[PDB]
Parts: structure tokens; sequence; C-alpha cells
């Protein structure tokens, strides 16, 4: 995956952690990124067109990243794309709650620069990205 213009949406109520996020992201190459702050805004926001990759926190008023995760599994037009959780704590039940919605993977805050690239290197070479 060579595509350092991917477009990525970074979705967390927490301004803080989407700065952060969009920080580690463009510290890696990636700075095409735009943020939601709910998984309406963030539905919003996809249905401009033109994403490669959500980058969904867990727990989220209105809509959570559950359910923003089997939204965009829904669509016919976005339905492969990857979708990496963020949690604060891991959690089993949660794991496989969001693997059964069809998450990409799961990854818990606070991680560093070096923790996402792997988090994104593994989910582009699971897809054949
Ligand atoms: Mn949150």
């Amino acid at each position: 995956m060579a595509d350092k213009e991917l477009k990525f949406l970074v979705v967390d109520d927490f301004s803080t952690m989407r700065r952060i996020v969009r920080n580690l992201l463009k510290e890696l190459g990636f700075n095409n990124v735009e943020e939601a702050e709910d998984g309406v805004d963030a539905l919003n926001k996809l249905q401009a067109g033109g994403y490669g990759f959500v980058i969904s926190d867990w727990d989220m008023p209105n809509m959570d990243g559950l359910e923003l995760l089997k939204t965009i599994r829904a669509d016919g037009a976005m339905s492969a794309l990857p979708v990496l959780m963020v949690t604060a704590r891991a959690k089993k039940e949660n794991i496989i709650a969001a693997a059964q919605a069809g998450a990409s993977g799961y990854v818990v805050k606070p991680f560093t620069a070096a923790t996402l690239e792997e988090k994104l290197n593994k989910i582009f070479e699971k897809l054949g990205m």
C-alpha cells in the first residue's frame, strides 16, 4: 500500500483524541485526513465519497463505534472499507462483537506511531492492499 494519499476518517468524540490520531497519521506520511465526532457525523462525511480507511472510537454518544461499523458494512458502496476500532481497554467480548460485525482490526489507546503503523500495515496486508 504505497498510496500515502489514502483518505482517512478519524472518528472520536474527544477533540484531543482526534488530534492525536491525526498527528500520528501525519508522522507516518498520511496527511489526507478528516474528522468526525460520532457515528452519524461519520456517516454524513463518508457519504461524500472518496474515503479509504476509517479509525473509530468504540464508545461515542448517539451512534457508537459498533453501530457505525455495522452501518458501513451494510452500505453497498462502502461495505469493504477498512475499519480499525480504538478502545481504552481491551475486552474479549468487545473484540469478538467487533469481529462478528466486520472490524478490520482493534487497538488499545494510548498508542504510539509504531503501534499504529503496525496495525495499519497488518490490515493492508490482510486485505491485500
Ligand atoms: Mn469516546
